[PDB]
C-alpha cells in the first residue's frame, strides 16, 4: 500500500517531511514590524500578559505590546503543514498564510480549510496525477489521504452514490490561478474511477477542441479561458459514466478583432496557420500570422514552449474522436480562414463619403472559403439596406461604419461557430436520460480591472450569485449541525448580505441596472450618455451599493462582495443589442457551405430569441442563462475548490505575501471561517474531549464511561463561563476562542509536569503519579518502590517506623517529604494530606488512621497519602495489602505492581519463620529471577529463639540479592499497649543492634534510619536511571 510506504511517491510528493515543545512554555505571535506593511509578518516570542494584552520580543530586540483581540497568535511548530487548517487553534491571516507557505515550499499545493479545498498553482510540473495516484485515492475518505483534487472528486462521487444526490464542484480563482488545470483533473479522475472506452475518450477529447477555440494567451495566463463553463458528467444508476454536457458562458468575441500588446488571438488561428497541410493552405489561401491584421497587431504570434503546429494535430485528432466528419472539419477551418480574410479587407474613402473597396483579394478569399457571393458580401458591408416604410433603401456607409460592420460580422461568425461546436459536442455526449450527475464549474472569479465594461458586470454579477450561493450553503450546514445536536442558536441568513447588490443589478420591479439598460437599448434615440444619466437618476444617493463618481461623467460604481468596481458605460447600448446588418445575414444564409448556413439558420444559434420570442437583449439572455445555472446548482450537494496564484510572474517556488494574502481576503477562505465565528465554531465529541483534557481535572479517566459528565467536570474545574459553551447531544460546543484557551491550559499543564524530567526527581515522579496512577493503574510505568509482605510480617510497623509516628490501622501510596529546619531555626510541625481531600490538612495523625478506615469503602484504586515531616527522609512507597478467595485477587493485585520492571520490590519477612519455603521473598523471585531489583527487610530479629541467629541472611549468603538485606525490629503487641512511641522504639532498636553479640558488627547497616536512607538512595538513582525511558513514554502518551 502506497499510503503507508514512506519510500513511496505518495509520501514523497503528497506528504509533509517526517518532547521539544512538550517541556517548553514558550508561546509566539505573528506581527508586522511595519504597521503600514500589514502583509509582512515576523515571529515574536511572548514574555508577558495581563488580563487583556500581550508583550513580546521583536526581531530587533525591542519589546512590544498588543491587545489579545488584535493579537495574531502563532500555532505550535508541530502543527506546521497540517493537511487541514480547520483543526488549528488560531486561524488568523498570518497563521493561514504560514501553513500554506510551509506546505507550498515542500511542493504540496493542496490544503483544506473547512468546506474549502485550497490549491496553489505550482507553476511547475508535479508528479501527483499519474494513474497510480488516481488508484490511491479511490474509495479513500477525506481523512485517510492527503489533500488533493482527486480526494474531493472521490468524495463527491461516493456522495452521489450513497445519497443518490447530484453534486457540483465550483472551482474559482483569479486568472491563471489554476481553475482549468484542476477542472481537467476532476474529469480525469471521474472518467477513471467510473469509466479506454469510446465515450470516455470523447468526453476527454472535447476539451482540446473548446480550448483551441476559446482559450488564448493573455498577459496573466498563456492558456487563458476566454469563456466560463459548466460541465456535467452524467452517470447511470450503477455509477458508470453515461454521458456529458457542456454549457459555455461569456465568450470574449471582441478578442477575435483586437488583442492588447503581447497577448494573442484564440489558439485556433495560430494552430491553423502552422499545422494545416500544404493542400489545406492552398484551398484556404493561408499565409503566415504576420500577413493578417487580426494576428499581427499585438506583437506576439507564438507562446514559449508551445508548438502551435503540434497543437493543431491534437485539435484535429480530437475532432475525429468526438465525431466531426471530414467535411465538417474543413468547414470549420474555412470559417476560421474566412474570418482572417475579412480582417484583411481594407475600406477606404470613395469619391464622396461612402466607403469603397479598392483591392478585392481579401474579399474574394473570404467569399471563396465562406461559400458566399463576393459581390453580395461587398454590398452588404458598405451598402446595407434598411427598412423605410413600405420600401427598402440602401445606406452607403463611410469607412468607420463599414469597418465596424465587418468586425461585427467577424464576431457573430466566431461566436456562432463556438456555440455550434458546443452543440455538436453535446449531441454526441449528452444523454437525455441520466440517473445522476456531477457538475464542474470552471469560471472566472470577480474581475476588477482599471477599466471595467459590460462584460465585467456580467462576470461580477455571476460572482455575486456564486458567493451568495456559498454563504447560504455554509449557513444551512451550520443550521443543520446546531439543529441535529439541539444547540439553540439562530444566525441571520448569510446569503442575505449580497441580495442588495444583486437586486441593484438584476432587480425587476424596482428597475435595476440591467432593466434600465434594456429599456434604454430599445429607446428611440438613446445614447451612452442618456444611459448613464438614467442610472444616476435612479440610484445616485438612492442606493447604498451605487455611486456616481466625483468627476467622471461616463462611469458608475457598484459595491461588490469583493469591493467597489467602476464601470464605463461606453458602447453598452451596442453591446446589449449586438446588431448585425440584415443584408449580411441574408448573404450568409445563401452560403454553399453546410456549416456556415447552420450558423445563420439554426435559431438556437443564429438568434438570441428562439422561434416565437419577441426580442431579447444580451443582458436579459445572460440573466436567464445564469438563473438556469443557479437552479441546477441548487439541486446539487456543492463542493468548493479555491485556486490561488502564487505571484504575478508565472514562476515556480515564488510565493508572495501580498499577492496570496490579497486573494485569501476576497476569495472567501478567510471570510468563511469568520462568518461562523459568531455562534459555536468549535464542537467536539465528548469522548474525544475527555480523551484530551482529562489531565486538566482530577478523578477523570482518559476513557471515562460517562463522557458527558467527565466533560462537565473538566469545564467546571477550569471555571469556564457556562455562556461560552453548550452541551450538544453528542458533542460539546464552544464560542470562538474558548477551545483555544482550554488547549493553552493543556499545553501549560503538560509543560509544568514534564519540565522536571530534566536533587528533586522524587517530587517530579510524585506529580506524575498523582495525575495518572491515581485512577488505579500505572500507565507510564513510573519508577517506584513497592512494599510487599505476608500476613503479620511487620509492614505496617516498619512503615510507621519510617514515618516515625503511628498512623496505620487497597494500595497505599505514601509520599514522604522531608521538612527542613525553619529559617527561624524552629522545627515545622508535621502534618499529612490526602489526594481525595484537596484542601484538608491532618496535623492530627489520629484522624489519619481513621480517615484511611473511612475512604476504604478489596479495590485497586490507590489511596494517595502525603506526609510532610522534619523527622522523615524524602521517599515514596507503594504499600500493597498482605498476601484462594479474595487473596486470590490480592496476589494478582500484588503481581500487577511487582511485575513492572521499573518497580523496586521491598520484601518484608519476619526472622521467626525461617527462609525455607518463605512467601514474599519467593513471590518476588518469580517476577525477579536474578534478584536485581529486590531488597529484603528482616523484622522480629529479636523474636527468633535461644541461639537462633540470622546473620547468615543479613550478610547476603542464604538468599543472595543485589540490593541485599536490612534488619529491623519494631514495637511488639505489648509495646503498642501503653505509651511506647515509635521514636522510643527507634531509640531502642539502635541499642538492640549496637549492643548485640553478633549484629553489632553490621549495626550501621541496620535499623530504620539506615533503611530509610537506603530506600531514598535506591529510589533517587532508580528514577535517574529510568529518566531517559520515562521521557519517551510521557511524550507518546501526550500524543
Ligand atoms: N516484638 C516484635 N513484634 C513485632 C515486630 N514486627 C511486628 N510485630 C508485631 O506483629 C504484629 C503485626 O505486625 P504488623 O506490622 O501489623 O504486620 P502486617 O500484617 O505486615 O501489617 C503486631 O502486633 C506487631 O506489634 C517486631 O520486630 N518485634
Ligand atoms: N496543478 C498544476 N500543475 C502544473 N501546472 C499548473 C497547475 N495548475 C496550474 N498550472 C499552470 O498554470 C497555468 C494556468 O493554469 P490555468 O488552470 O489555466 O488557470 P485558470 O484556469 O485559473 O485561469 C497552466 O496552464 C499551467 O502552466
Ligand atoms: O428578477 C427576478 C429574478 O430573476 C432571476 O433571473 C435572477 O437570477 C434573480 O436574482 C431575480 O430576482
Ligand atoms: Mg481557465
Ligand atoms: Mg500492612
Amino acid at each position: 500500500d502506497p499510503i503507508h510506504d514512506r519510500t513511496s511517491d505518495y509520501h514523497k510528493y503528497l506528504k509533509v517531511k517526517q518532547f521539544k515543545l512538550t517541556v517548553s512554555d514558550k508561546r509566539y505571535i505573528w506581527y508586522n514590524p511595519d504597521p503600514k506593511e500589514r502583509d509582512s509578518y515576523e515571529c515574536g516570542e511572548i514574555v508577558s500578559e495581563t488580563s487583556d494584552s500581550f508583550t513580546f520580543k521583536t526581531v530587533d530586540g525591542q519589546d512590544r505590546q498588543v491587545k489579545k483581540d488584535d493579537a495574531n497568535q502563532r500555532n505550535p511548530i508541530k502543527f506546521d503543514g497540517v493537511e487541514d487548517m480547520s483543526e488549528l487553534s488560531y486561524l488568523n491571516e498570518p497563521a493561514v498564510f504560514h501553513n500554506l507557505r510551509v506546505r507550498y515550499n515542500q511542493d504540496l499545493i493542496y490544503t483544506y480549510s473547512g468546506l474549502f479545498l485550497v490549491a496553489v498553482n505550482p507553476f511547475k510540473r508535479i508528479p501527483i496525477y499519474t494513474q497510480e495516484m488516481v488508484d490511491i485515492f479511490k474509495g479513500r475518505r477525506r481523512n485517510e489521504v492527503a489533500p488533493h483534487i482527486f480526494a474531493i472528486s472521490d468524495v463527491a462521487y461516493r456522495s452521489m452514490l450513497d445519497d443518490r444526490q447530484n453534486q457540483s464542484l465550483l472551482i474559482t480563482g483569479e486568472s491563471g490561478a489554476g481553475k482549468t488545470e484542476n477542472t481537467k483533473k476532476v474529469i480525469q479522475y471521474l472518467a477513471s474511477v467510473a469509466g479506454s472506452g469510446v465515450l470516455e475518450q470523447q468526453i476527454l477529447q472535447a476539451n482540446p477542441i473548446l480550448e483551441a477555440f476559446g482559450n488564448a494567451k493573455t498577459t496573466r495566463n498563456n492558456n487563458s479561458s476566454r469563456f466560463g463553463k459548466f460541465i456535467e458528467i452524467q452517470f447511470n444508476s450503477a455509477g458508470f459514466i453515461s454521458g456529458a454536457s457542456i454549457q459555455s458562458y461569456l465568450l470574449e468575441k471582441s478578442r477575435v478583432v483586437f488583442q492588447s500588446e503581447t497577448e494573442r488571438n484564440y489558439h485556433i488561428f495560430y494552430q491553423l496557420l502552422a499545422g494545416a497541410t500544404a493542400e489545406e493552405k492552398k484551398a484556404l489561401h493561408l499565409a503566415g500570422p504576420e500577413s493578417f491584421n487580426y494576428l499581427n497587431q499585438s506583437g506576439c504570434v507564438d507562446i514559449k514552449g508551445v508548438s502551435d503546429s503540434e497543437e493543431f494535430k491534437i485539435t484535429r485528432q480530437a475532432m475525429d474522436i468526438v465525431g466531426f466528419s471530414q467535411e465538417e472539419q474543413m468547414s470549420i477551418f474555412k470559417i476560421i480562414a474566412g474570418i482572417l480574410h475579412l480582417g484583411n479587407i481594407k475600406f477606404e474613402k470613395g469619391a464622396g463619403e461612402g466607403a469603397v473597396l479598392k483591392d478585392k483579394t481579401a474579399l474574394n478569399a473570404a467569399s471563396t472559403v465562406f461559400g458566399v457571393n463576393p459581390s453580395v458580401l461587398e454590398k452588404a458591408l458598405m451598402e446595407p439596406r434598411i427598412l423605410a416604410g413600405r420600401d427598402l433603401v440602401a445606406q452607403h456607409l463611410n469607412v468607420e461604419k463599414s469597418s465596424s460592420s465587418r468586425d461585427a460580422l467577424v464576431k457573430a461568425l466566431y461566436g456562432r461557430l463556438f456555440l455550434w461546436l458546443v452543440k455538436k459536442i453535446n449531441n454526441v455526449l449528452c444523454q437525455e436520460r441520466k440517473a445522476y450527475f456531477i457538475g464542474v464549474l470552471d469560471i472566472s472569479g470577480f474581475e476588477i480591472f482599471k477599466v471595467n465594461s459590460f462584460e465585467q458586470l456580467c462576470i461580477n454579477y455571476t460572482n455575486e450569485k456564486l458567493q451568495q450561493f456559498f454563504n447560504h450553503h455554509m449557513f444551512k450546514l451550520e443550521q443543520e449541525e446546531y439543529l441535529k445536536e439541539k444547540i439553540n442558536w439562530t444566525f441571520i441568513d448569510f446569503g442575505l448580505d449580497s441580495q442588495a447588490t444583486i437586486d441593484l443589478i438584476d432587480g425587476r420591479q424596482p428597475p435595476g441596472i440591467l432593466a434600465l439598460l434594456d429599456e434604454q437599448s430599445v429607446f428611440p434615440n438613446a445614447t451612452d450618455n442618456t444611459l448613464i444619466t438614467k442610472l444616476h437618476s435612479h440610484f445616485s444617493k438612492k442606493n447604498a451599493k451605487y455611486e456616481e463618481p466625483r468627476f467622471s461623467k461616463t462611469e458608475f460604481g457598484v459595491t461588490h462582495y469583493a469591493g467597489q468596481v467602476m464601470y464605463e458605460i461606453q458602447d453598452w447600448l451596442e453591446k446589449n443589442k449586438d446588431p448585425l446588418q440584415q443584408d449580411l445575414e441574408l448573404c450568409f444564409k445563401d452560403s454553399s457551405d453546410n456549416v456556415v448556413t447552420k450558423l445563420f439558420n439554426d435559431p438556437n444559434i443564429a438568434s438570441r430569441a428562439k422561434k416565437g420570442a419577441n426580442f431579447i437583449t444580451v443582458a436579459a439572455q445572460y440573466k436567464e442563462q445564469l438563473a438556469s445555472l443557479m437552479a441546477t446548482l441548487e439541486t446539487t450537494n456543492p463542493h468548493f475548490v479555491r485556486c490561488i496564484i502564487p505571484n504575478n510572474k508565472q514562476l515556480p517556488a515564488k510565493l508572495e505575501d501580498k499577492v496570496v494574502l490579497d486573494q485569501l481576503r476576497c476569495n472567501g477562505v478567510l471570510e468563511g471561517i469568520r462568518i461562523t465565528r459568531k455562534g459555536f465554531p468549535n464542537r467536539i465529541i465528548y469522548a474525544d474531549f475527555v480523551k484530551r483534557y482529562y489531565l486538566l481535572a482530577p478523578n477523570v479517566p482518559r476513557d471515562a464511561e460517562d463522557s458527558q459528565k467527565a466533560t462537565d467536570a473538566v469545564l467546571k474545574h477550569l471555571n469556564i463561563d457556562p455562556e461560552q459553551y453548550r452541551f450538544g447531544i453528542t458533542k460539546i460546543f464552544f464560542r470562538a476562542g474558548q477551545l483555544a484557551r482550554i488547549e493553552e491550559a493543556r499545553e501549560q499543564r503538560i509543560s509544568e509536569i514534564t519540565r522536571g524530567l530534566v536533587d528533586q526527581l522524587i517530587p517530579v515522579i510524585n506529580k506524575l503519579q498523582d495525575v495518572f496512577n491515581t485512577l488505579g493503574s500505572d500507565p507510564l510505568d513510573l519508577p517506584q518502590i513497592v512494599v510487599v509482605g505476608s500476613q503479620s510480617s511487620g509492614k505496617s510497623s516498619v512503615l510507621e517506623n519510617i514515618v516515625g509516628r503511628d498512623f496505620l490501622p487497597r494500595p497505599l501510596i505514601l509520599q514522604l517529604t522531608h521538612l527542613p529546619i525553619a529559617d527561624d531555626g524552629s522545627q515545622t510541625q508535621e502534618w499529612g494530606e490526602f489526594l481525595h481531600k484537596p484542601n484538608d490538612m491532618f496535623y492530627d495523625f489520629s484522624e489519619i488512621r481513621e480517615e484511611i478506615i473511612r475512604d476504604t469503602d478489596i479495590s485497586a484504586q490507590p489511596i494517595n497519602l502525603k506526609i510532610y515531616s522534619p523527622h522523615v527522609v524524602n521517599l515514596t512507597l507503594v504499600d500493597l495489602p498482605g498476601i484462594t478467595d479474595i487473596e486470590q485477587q490480592i496476589r494478582r493485585m500484588v503481581m500487577a505492581y511487582i511485575k513492572k520492571q521499573n518497580a523496586i520490590i521491598v520484601a518484608v519477612t519476619p526472622a521467626n519463620t525461617d527462609l525455607a519455603n518463605s512467601d514474599a521473598l519467593q513471590l518476588a523471585k518469580e517476577v525477579d529471577p536474578e534478584g536485581k531489583r529486590t531488597i529484603g527487610v528482616i523484622t522480629k530479629l529479636d523474636l527468633m529463639d535461644k541461639g537462633t541467629d540470622a546473620m547468615e541472611v543479613l550478610t547476603g549468603r542464604v538468599i543472595p540479592l543485589t540490593l541485599g538485606f536490612i534488619g529491623v525490629i519494631n514495637r511488639s503487641q505489648e509495646d503498642i499497649i501503653a505509651k511506647k512511641s515509635i521514636r522510643e522504639s527507634l531509640k531502642s532498636e539502635i541499642l538492640y543492634f549496637k549492643n548485640h553479640p553478633i549484629y553489632k558488627s553490621i549495626a550501621n547497616r541496620s535499623g530504620t534510619a539506615y533503611l530509610s536512607k537506603t530506600l531514598n538512595k535506591l529510589l533517587m538513582f532508580h528514577i535517574r536511571d529510568t529518566l531517559p525511558d520515562l521521557k519517551v513514554k510521557v511524550s507518546k502518551m501526550l500524543s
